[PDB]
């Protein structure tokens, strides 16, 4: 067993492994979204780049979780990373809704892990999630909601023009 | 009471206190507008930032009035800052109309205070309002009128798309 | 209803609106204190500047609470900002007592909001208040206790000399 | 006589010459104050420097008025500059009261000249006094009122200690 492991329950370790797998699924889903929006028949480089950055941010997320798992004397157990939920993500507001649902699922898994941490009385886990995750998820769910509201006002029969103007003027 | 007070009448002091409360209500209304346009279901960061800059300019406004009232040996009689007129400001043109009505109300209160300054023969008050307020509110009512005309040209069934393009291309 | 809102109860939202109104009342009370100490018959530019900075720090406070209120998909509801507790704040220790009483009240509303966040199991609220507010208040109540202790040793029949030396040598 | 003279009454020209003589009397009174506070039995370097700067500011004042008198095609009629009101200016609060009485007299003569300019309908005079004088005297009467309040705060049996600390900590 680990020599450094202190106040780090098997439940919190397992929920951190579950959350690592969830950030891996999310990073892999944003890989899929990022490369879907760079398809020739989709061609939204700002939407691609947006999800490419989310894939990187969820990767910094699982790498921070694995670094903390190691710092706590937990064992990183790696499961299969599921295939992303869709092969084709539809239009930008369909993909941005899938991204919203995914970050709200990650934020739920963080909040459940924080409820587990505080129930197991693990201050360092709670601090770590608060410092490195819960504010990132809240800020980027807000960013996703801002995008979804803009994509919604850019809806109606002008939808393809609105989708272009979103990608050009919100997403560089 | 005050040793420095010269030519600053009790009704110019009362009208400067009334105008300070009006710039406080205006700052608080622009705070409400600024934070309304940054809601998830509103998501117009340029419109939000525009009204936050107006909250800051109306803050510098009441702080200049209070500074001048201290320089004139008047007493700042602070009063309750009434809540902003709306909880929800609607679409960007209707918020920009509310901002116009507020800024034309402030400009009316400046013009009425300047008329009172001229009637009491207070040159320093008249100069102060001319230097620091009347030109700011004229430039700003012009800027909001320019915004309302652009938001009107961006009206019709292409609203929402025009609202986004106003925020993207005018307010940045 | 707001689409980003997750694990953000109506109680926490209402308590954040109540605390925004309290940080607005506090900022407005420090506006009143700051401009009272710049009156010609008070003339304590360092005590004025001290409360001018507290008004700004309370304004960072309500603006940051409103940023968080929007990031959580809450609604900023704005009430009247009540008139500051006094028209005339007395001598510097009387004002510094009213300021520390205001900051202990505002820190109580933060601790009550954090207890409500803990009871509603809202990690992001708890983190946000810990990060941006609870240490702001503790440092500032300490600073005002340091000021009150200095203003107390500077008391007695020499209180006018002491009030001047406090403003000159503690408050720049 | 003058070819450039337009809309510049003989009353306003004479009242500007009267005001020039008043700024000369004031600059000369501040010369007297400035050198009285450098006197060896008085020895208040900062109080001396304060009135030395006011002698310079009242000199920019009469030079501005004479430049404007020339720009309006008025003739500068130089009357005798009276003896400063006393040679022994007393303690720092007594001298600061004499300086207050003097700037309030100059500010009264500016307000009277501005009322005369308004009654004769001489806009450039009104603007000139508003731009260069009325704000200078209001700021300076405020500064001296702040000084008098601090010197009164520094009064009582400790008056010599208070006078020294005023000079060392306000006027350096």
């Amino acid at each position: 067993s680990s020599q450094i492991r202190q106040n780090y329950s098997t439940d919190v370790e397992a929920a951190v492994n579950s959350l690592v797998n969830l950030y891996l699924q999310a990073s892999y889903t944003y890989l899929s979204l990022g490369f879907y929006f760079d398809r020739d028949d989709v061609a939204l480089e700002g939407v691609s780049h947006f999800f490419r950055e989310l894939a990187e941010e969820k990767r910094e997320g699982y790498e921070r979780l694995l670094k903390m798992q190691n710092q706590r004397g937990g064992r990183a157990l790696f499961q299969d990373i599921k295939k992303p939920a869709e092969d084709e993500w539809g239009k930008t507001p369909d993909a941005m809704k899938a991204a919203m649902a995914l970050e709200k699922k990650l934020n739920q898994a963080l909040l459940d892990l924080h409820a587990l941490g505080s129930a197991r009385t693990d201050p360092h886990l709670c601090d770590f999630l608060e410092t490195h995750f819960l504010d990132e998820e809240v800020k980027l769910i807000k960013k996703m909601g801002d995008h979804l509201t803009n994509l919604h006002r850019l809806g109606g029969p002008e939808a393809g023009l609105g989708e272009y103007l979103f990608e050009r003027l919100t997403l560089k």
